[PDB]
């Protein structure tokens, strides 16, 4: 119990050390790899094993006079290194190891002073996220620490320690009366989903190869639905918030729709919280859920269930007729969308229920992959209960030895070539904009070796103005087309932060961790790759020859967006 | 050099660290393994690693209202044990102090236990340090397990010294004489220094070489006038030995001539006082006036005589009863010179001969090859990384990583051929070796023990009820007075040796990193000690004691010191 909450601590402070770093530090240029010329206060078994420096020292000088120190194993210009002591701070007096806390409110005091702007909400939000932290590492320390790598359900419930470059990863406002645990996949949270009986004349149902009733029956059996009615299903709070509304109670009242209970299918929350996971069955259920994580309600709007449709439209398309040009894309299809509002409501009524009431089927590609062969990535690079990347003896069991270095640089090829061919042939051929992140991300392997990264979520597809946009049929509402569409500039600044920095550093980061030797030629491999992928492209790519030939890769914030800004540059790797 | 200087620091301290626990902390019951009730003061990663807690937390209470905090790798009675954090002091929150505060203060403690002060020993602590730095900052670019790859490195490359006391490298002769130059961790070479001498005041011993022979040992006598003979010496001692009146006076009339740094040119030992000359039949031991670790390095006129008997009583013993002596390996010393003014008289003539004493050993190298053959305490000491050389050693001898039954296998190896002949030694005819680390060389063949060679007779006893038959009816009373030892003197002394000084570290040294090796380890020891009994030709009640569980005898470094009784403490037995 004391070891959990160090264990959390430890894990909570080195996420916001890489948010303070690269988001401030290397860009604004107040890093040095370099000791101070006075250490008194720290002792010499931070800095020194009895044998060498462990490591290289990192000094963070911020401009109200407060001083950083940490040991890190490796320069890099990404800010991607793991953290060998314990940080250190001076103010304008000697080093000191604050507990978690002082420590966290002198070094957000410090990034408020750069910004400008104050936040005491992100201060509680912070250790708000490290208290969930504790409880998650004191629930779950007992298993193996790389349990999460052997199933995909046990992967979407391993993320103990979610976004490793966020202030607050854990942070969630459930309504008053809650709690954390109970809905948290970090808890292996099951639960029947709400249903209600609605009439079919308030429905609206996207379907691509299947049936509207086929599109119903995935959400839910529809045997308790009585003539001119279906069965739509809910996440259990979202439903109570839905049904707080005056709006629903009057339905309730005259008896239009009908309130089931928990009644639907038992579902488990996967890392996302709002999608739903069922063993043996076609589809992950992906519903609307009014509450805050990570400091945003992400709703799916009326619009966002119609581009849902035409994005699954077309990425069928394009596996079927121009497979030799998508880099040997791999996604889940998004095959069916239902939504209720009542028919005889005004626009605003009807925009409303239908963001309630939205739901999306996800196909559920463990069923063809095998549970034990899917992992989700995320949770693939990160740490274990026993703050070691689990990637690491999940490796080890697979091939039958501890991999050496020749085997680790193996296995980083086969694996980036399934990420950045994907991608990067969808961006410059298609103007297909993914967004490739960690949560987004599946790896499929066989024996450990990997087949495919399958890509997840059209949510946040994209189609670039000049070139993806043709893909949008004239006929479409203009707010879909609006939601759809980024400019080609839009496009490839966040495909850089995806892919490079909050991809594949964590993959480098988790492959290196006692071989920190290994990072540049990883990277060194990358721009190869990078460089065959721009001669197998067929529209032209000035931005990835930018990219090879060394300038700035874009960054996407998480820290300094929440004190104003919402990018920063980092100095590439090659 | 700031991190030789850490390294330096580091060795220092656990030296300290080792006495203390070895000497005041278990025998007194000042130790507890747990935790402290308040950790405010001592930061997470000094005891956690991310995952779980860094070994065994130690805390001594010190009965000056101090307490120490510590994390260790094991439990252990004989208080060997890896330390794997920083010291922390509570007197108030805990702080991790500075190298020399954090001295002073452990040294107050002991002070306050012993109830006397020394500051001498203080300074000492510190220049030892100071040594030991400039040492790892000239040797600490090479590869760290050097020293076990050849004799003469493994002489030259014991850094850190005793590794249970307080001042190891502490050598205290005028520093106007440098340190370096007679420094064997700086792979020193220099002329001896010699003296021309008249015949008619040797002293020299000799078992089956000629007096002339001895002599040639020592010193080409080709340079020697008739009637005079060339006799050699530390140059520190020559130096010490001119400041006296005495000697000043046969200069002046011509009794005597300095030669100066004239003589053949050796390399010091780790012992100092010893040098090797790879293509010479011979060691030359010298007298050096001087204290280094506890004792004054010099030999008395008795002590003298007393290797001659010594060694002419091993030669007899080969001779004649070798299958009693458990497979003894024991370097010669057949030559002994001293001299002294013929007209001197008593007290003149034993002062000269102390300075003047000079001692031929054997050099075994040639006969076991230098390659193969390694002193005890570099064998099973830290390398310029802090780490046990031994681990790395045995890796590239055996061509693979060494499985726990390899390790004890080896062990196994080893500790039988130091166990066998000193026990025969003492139990069949009395004899008291002095088998510590240092007068312990191990012989292996591709990294397999072969023989542990014994050396060093100076501090050789006989026991009052065996060893005594061996001396003769013509011997002075002084030479018989130091060589004889009770029994029981014997035993204790031999324990210390065998088991605290030497197998401890043995097994310490092995197990690092595999702390569940050393119970195993030590339960090989009480079975061999009991096989070993099965062999013995005369009663050893004493070795039913101690496979029995008797606590055992231990030699203090820092206590003695601090001590005007106080030069042993008993420590539980680790089976």
């Amino acid at each position: 119990d004391v070891l959990s909450r160090m264990i959390s601590e430890k894990a909570a402070l080195h996420g916001l050390l890489n948010c303070l770093i690269k988001e401030f530090a290397i860009p604004e240029g107040y890093l040095r790899y370099e000791w101070p010329d006075e250490m008194k206060g720290i002792p010499p078994g931070a800095y020194f094993d009895g044998a060498d420096w462990k490591g290289i020292p990192m000094m963070i000088g911020l401009p109200d006079q407060l001083q950083l120190f940490v040991m890190v194993d490796r320069r890099d210009t990404f800010g991607s290194q793991h953290y060998l002591s314990d940080v250190y701070l001076r103010q304008a007096g000697d080093w000191q190891c604050p507990d978690f806390e002082p420590l966290v409110a002198r070094l957000l005091a410090a990034c408020e002073h750069i910004a400008g702007r104050k936040n005491p909400e992100l201060y509680e939000q912070i250790l708000q996220s490290q208290r969930l932290v504790s409880a998650i590492v004191s629930h779950n320390g007992r298993q193996r620490a790389d349990a999460p790598l052997q199933h995909y359900l046990q992967s979407e419930q391993g993320l103990w320690f979610g976004h490793p470059s966020h202030p607050a990863p854990k942070a969630r406002l459930w309504p008053a009366h809650l709690g954390q645990e109970q809905w948290a996949p970090e808890f292996q949270a099951r639960a029947a989903l709400h249903q209600f009986e609605v009439p079919v004349d308030g429905l609206h149902i996207g379907a691509n190869g299947l049936t509207p009733q086929q599109v119903l029956d995935g959400f839910a059996d529809q045997q308790p639905a009585s003539p001119g009615h279906a069965i739509i299903c809910m996440h259990p709070v979202q439903a109570q918030l839905f049904m707080q509304d005056a709006r629903v109670q009057q339905l309730l009242r005259d008896n239009v729709i009908r309130d089931l209970g928990q009644s639907g299918r038992v579902a488990s929350p996967t890392a996302s919280i709002r999608t739903w996971f069922i063993d043996d069955h076609d589809y992950f259920i992906k519903g609307s859920l009014n509450v805050r994580i990570t400091n945003c309600v992400r709703k799916n709007a009326w619009y966002e269930l119609e581009s849902t449709v035409l994005i699954d439209r077309l990425f069928r398309q394009l596996l079927d007729q121009h497979a030799d040009t998508l880099g040997g894309l791999v996604a889940a299809a998004e095959p069916g969308v239902v939504s209720w509002s009542p028919a005889a409501a005004g626009e605003l009524d009807s925009h409303w229920f239908r963001e309630q009431t939205g739901g999306i089927l996800r196909e559920n590609f463990c069923r063809r992959t095998g549970a034990e062969r899917s992992i989700m990535a995320g949770t693939l690079f990160a740490r274990g209960v026993d703050l070691q990347p689990m990637i690491q003896t999940f490796l080890r069991t697979h091939y039958g030895e501890a991999l050496d270095d020749n085997a680790l640089l193996y296995w980083f090829d086969d694996y980036q070539t399934r990420l950045l061919r994907p991608v990067l042939s969808l961006f410059f051929n298609h103007g297909v904009v993914m967004e490739p992140h960690l949560q987004n991300s599946v790896l499929v392997h066989q024996q450990g070796r990997p087949q495919q990264v399958l890509l997840r979520d059209f949510e946040g597809v994209k189609l670039t103005d000049d070139l993806g946009i043709r893909y949008i049929d004239d006929d479409i509402h203009p707010r879909v087309r609006q939601s759809l569409l980024y400019s080609r500039e839009q496009g490839w600044n966040r495909i850089m932060y995806c892919l490079f920095i909050n991809h594949l550093s964590e993959t480098i980061l988790a492959l290196s961790q006692g071989r920190p030797q290994l990072a540049p030629l990883m990277w060194r491999r990358v721009q190869q790759q990078l460089r065959a992928i721009q001669g197998e492209l067929k529209q032209p790519s000035p931005e990835l020859d930018a990219l090879i030939a060394g300038h700035p890769v874009a960054c996407k914030t998480n820290l300094k967006v929440r004190l104003a800004a919402s990018y920063v540059r980092l100095p590439s790797p090659w």
